[PDB]
């Protein structure tokens, strides 16, 4: 078998690992962002409860 081909199969794992790591960081970042929306939405709701139609 070609030496390059042999390297490529091993290589495929490296790319996948880097991709997952890259994606992995972003997911956490997105999760943090979701919390930030919750606080803003929650604050308005809390205000509405104190004084609002419903």
């Amino acid at each position: 078998g070609s030496w390059n081909q042999k390297l490529i199969a091993n290589q495929f794992n490296s790319a996948i690992g880097k991709i997952q790591d890259s994606l992995s960081s972003t997911a956490s970042a997105l999760g943090k962002l979701q919390d930030v929306v919750n606080q803003n939405a929650q604050a308005l709701n809390t205000l509405v409860k104190q004084s609002g139609l419903v």
